[PDB]
């Protein structure tokens, strides 16, 4: 009745002590295999946790009589660590999936779903890359093929977006002809590709031009400050004014 | 009592030293086989856990006497490994729908859910899409067939959708007149279809009309940066004034 | 011990070699059967990846030995197939319900929660719908009857819910009396319904009225136009002010 | 070898082909028990795929030997059949709960987790209501159970919450005592039940004054803007002013 | 080989033909147990469906013939409907612990992650609360041990947290004695604990004291309004301020 | 054929009434045992379905013939039974972690992923914690494990984090020696560890120093007030303005 | 009939009464290993259910007569233990890959997907991680190897990105100069690297260059402050204005 119980638990304080024996005995094997003082206490720590589960497989072995009392609850227990490596192991096979199908390697500037950086390193569970202000960053494995893996350096031309607001009461063939000069003066320009420059809308304060200037990937931030700064110095010289946010204030003196 | 738990660990370490034996040798069929010198690690490190998983099973196959010790938790790990392959796998499902009931194919401009982008090519397990501004985007094929995929060129026919915000003190009549005169002597807008331009909202500091046009798909941009170019020059023609914000500011001098 | 290993990728490099003869056997029954360019070469990949794991599980057949080491993880790969075929079979069940069990049929402008449009076709893992502005969306069953499939064509008779923000000072007899005269001149609006037009709420800047119209859903928008445009111009003409936003500036000279 | 594959994929052709004829056989049956041209094709469609799985596990009961090779991938399509009718099925499970433990039946002005609408009818796999502007929402029942059902019209009684901005300037208790004469002399109002007037918070720009007030839920619509045209009138007549957002500059000359 | 697939489809014809009987059955000893008109036809419904898929396993064990074809398809069929009692199941084993282990009875006014109201009924699958105004929620109990339950009207005391803004102007000290009077005048509130009265923050266009006043939870609404109308005749009296949102504005004639 | 579906149902029968007679004698034990009125109510709708499911496994047991017909639907309520649980006992798991592996204990002021308050009690479903309001807030410990719980009382010394923002025409040397000055009078600051005070950014309107100074958990509030009271004082009697939100208006008669 | 019930019943009173008596020998042997007077009455409540849950297998063994009745139910039950130690297990498994793959250790500044804070301890289930202002936050370690582990101090070199706005008509050269003088005479400043000082874009009251400036990780927030500071004091100096929030206001007195 209950002699099967009270004899499981004098296992389980067997299994307590041996606990201990095979903690001191995995630091040992750990001291002499590789060196590391804090992972040894983990390690030490996963097979305590490891024997008592068998332990505890022993105990209700022990109590369980009818059929299979051990059997369905040591796939039950084992199942628990099958849902527990879903996660943990997922992150392996996506990192197989991310060298033998590789959308990326160790050096393009990547952007892997939100985050952005170039990749030091593909690990088999992480991927360390350093972000573009120093902060490494890794990222487990199963996110990054659960969302976009946006590419920068795979493409070597890439396309600037500038948007210049400039005021209503500017003429649209002068903007549109310094804007054109502009980037037909600046020579790291890819001259073949779309060199759109046109009235994209019309604003609550401005109107805006859309200026979408093709250049190669190395040269683009070059390429968006030069420009950028050669549309100010042109749009001071030439008089078309930059507006502030505009307000038409209609007075009520009381 | 412990002897098989001692044993199992000795064939763990043997387990060890021929997964660095078959470690090597995985990398000598490699070299043999393609070279790339950085997957055959990876590939080393997949036979290496591998082979370290089947001594696992070997030494609870040791350790564990009662009836199906080895099995429930061989079952386990294989499903740990059935979960891992959860979303790895989905993708491969996902990618023989995506071809085999093509909702889009490598050429056209489409939308997978969020980001948007001509597809380079369908692949087994991801998208390549060259987005409007150069940066290659992969996505898996899971995240795919989760969301919408609103393609944009297999109707080779859309509408823009303008919107104009006029004074409140401009004629309705001078604006409806003006607006329809501009989308009748453009010859890219479909004239057959909708062509509504109508009051739409009454906003805080203007009104604004909407402009339905229809064009072709690859005129589309084109359609809507000339007509609206075309909007700023008659309505600074005609004297139809677009307002800034407006505010009703009430004095009191204190 | 080992050489069971060592055949067993013996056996993995025959499996290899067949699976490129069978690639091109089942490029030849491709061309055979229906030409396709593309697919044959991802069909050609699937029969590849099915026959490496036929050779995998052939594998793990030889390699282990014990009662049901072959058994249990071909469960398990099965098991990767089937949680695989989760998403990318659940569109097939729902799209049998929408269906059997039809809540739109291609023509009812309808919204798939979220993104809206009439339905072009409803096929066995897609619906594509063009969207009001031409874009095809097709989007997967398994999201339809997740949200809400909000239909607009399937009740002719809508309600147009208009908002006009009128200054505090006008008087609300002439309000409401001006809007119960415009939405009674209006022959397409349905006179039998609910025709309320009363204050709903005193705003920061202003006070506006709802305007709640019924119509057919075929006139929604023309109402929704002709009322606002009648609205506008009978308000310019009746002296009844709108209200650009106000404020109350108290002035403090230092 | 190889002979039980290519025997069973001779197998998958004749299943092909036999389910052409079981597909015919299934429009005239449908045809013969009732017409719907539409749906006998996606009938045909699911038969066809279900006697090609059926073909697919007499392949692999022909190709795998061991001892469940058929048994184990036949569980494993089963469970991908399962989890695919997770969702399509729990919508009827969630349905005999809808009606045996009603919550609202067919004429409540009810809102099923966001949208909001008068139900219809409750079938046995979605809830067709008519919203309060004639969009027909039909609702998957495993999302009814997975929100808050909130009801309306199962109370008969409702509250409305007024709230009504003042100036800074205008005393408490003339309008309190205005606000409380407006919601004594309409007799729509339950004169039994919380009737509170009272300075709620000290807002930016006013101090604004809750109302709350109870009806029956017929009148409840009818007596928010009754009681409040009654407010914009009284705070017209009695002097008590309605603030614009207020704004304290103070000037700067350069 | 296709003889036990006509037969079975005869036997899924008798199952429908029978289904129809017993659905006639059902709803007769319905009206003979309890009289419904509408559950009866989904109860009909829902024994029409179980007595296809009784049908559906009796067609699969005609046609498989292997070893147990009818067994794991039939624990499938069977664990479709264990995941679709999943969430349906989950509800009772929580309204278990909902009053077992009871966090809130019907009376008190609690907060279910979210909606707050008064608990009306603790239901066996919902929780029938009465809102602050009116509208009956209930909520499935899989939802209310998922989110935080709120409770109010367990701890007899709670706390005030007024937010005063008043000028930069205005002295510190009269500030502070006039809050600290009006709250120490105030004898509904519990004078033994925590009554600060101290500088909170200095926002953009006022400084603000934080009033944190504890009282009884059923004076709690009354406290807070009685002593905020304080607030407002006493500020007006001591001439200390409110402050609408201030600006700076330097001014630039051009 | 159907005599055993006939005969199961009369089993339902005698099961709905043996139901009742059982419901009455749990009624009569928990009377005897411990009074409480409304909990033998559920009690018995619990034992009430329990006994129903045992006469529906009874039942599909005497209709079900082949095999494992009873089984295969006995082991699948059953895990609808599991995945019920998995939510309402995955919190007594968390429980066991909560306590035994202790991040807070009865009395710590702590914040559970969101919502913050001292915790009363760690139970074993719940841990009852007064919020700082008086609110008592029990939370489900599989929430507490599934996020942050960001102690605060765990640490003796804790940081305060002044922003406090000056004008621009503030000499920043006069505005730094105040500063210090006040944080170095003040003898509850801790003196040894870091007390910054530099110019944090230059806002919009303003710049604005950090201050950042540490003290001991309990004076943190109390710090946080007085020096930010102090701060006020000192800057008013120094003549280093507090700005308003600043504006360069520039001005255009039409 | 019913007596395997009334016996069933009978035994779980004498499990009931074997439970308090084990739950007293749980407390006595606790007092006996290590004394803590709260976790000894979970450790009780946690035997006192697990012996409950024997006593309910025992009893529906008892009823239970078919084939399996006790084995089905059994591991049901046990599949919801597995499913509630799916998270609370998880974790454990995910702080085995935190250690043994390790992206951080006891001492670096790190970020663990939102909070960030340096880890004072990587314990089995939790981190330990003081927050930059001293809340001490334990995270889950199943939400770690979620989310990003967003590393600082694994790189030793870091990033400032300053962002100046300056007014429309300060000269570009005076201001790119003044700047690149301003971070070439600070010594923390990495001269090796990226030391971009260009106009970044036009925003609507300014414009604003970025100082993209590297240092050491230890430096970092000591050089965003100096060079900040020093930035305002030679921006003061040298008579580049810093603009106010601008605005064009247009008059129109009525």
């Amino acid at each position: 009745y209950a002699v099967n119980i009270v004899a499981a638990l004098a296992i389980i304080i067997v299994g307590l002590i041996i606990a201990r024996m095979i903690s001191n005995a995995v630091n040992r094997l750990m001291i002499s295999r590789k060196i590391d003082a804090t992972v040894a206490d983990f390690l030490s720590a996963l097979v305590r946790y490891g024997i008592i589960a068998f332990t505890l497989i022993a105990a209700l072995g022990r109590v369980g009589v009818q059929t299979a009392s051990v059997i369905a609850v040591l796939g039950a227990a084992g199942l628990a660590v099958g849902l527990a490596l879903q996660g943990s192991l997922s992150n392996l096979a996506a990192g197989v999936l991310l060298v033998m199908f590789r959308p990326f390697r160790a050096g393009e500037y990547v952007d892997l779903g939100g985050v952005a950086g170039t990749v030091l390193s593909v690990q088999i569970f992480s991927t360390t890359m350093r972000t573009a202000d120093g902060k490494i960053i890794v990222i487990p494995n199963g996110k990054i093929i659960a969302g976009n893996i946006i590419n920068f350096s795979r493409e070597p031309v890439r396309r600037n977006e500038f948007i210049i607001g400039v005021a209503y009461d500017s003429d649209i063939d002068q903007v549109k002809q310094i804007l054109t000069n502009i980037i037909q003066s600046e020579d790291r320009i890819l001259k073949d590709r779309e060199m759109t420059v046109r009235l994209n809308e019309l604003g609550a304060s401005s109107i805006n031009f859309v200026v979408r200037v093709w250049s190669n990937s190395g040269d683009l931030q070059n390429v968006y400050w030069d420009v950028l700064e050669r549309i100010k110095r042109e749009f001071d010289a030439a008089g078309i004014s930059f507006p502030y946010p505009q307000m038409d204030v209609n007075f009520k003196r009381v």
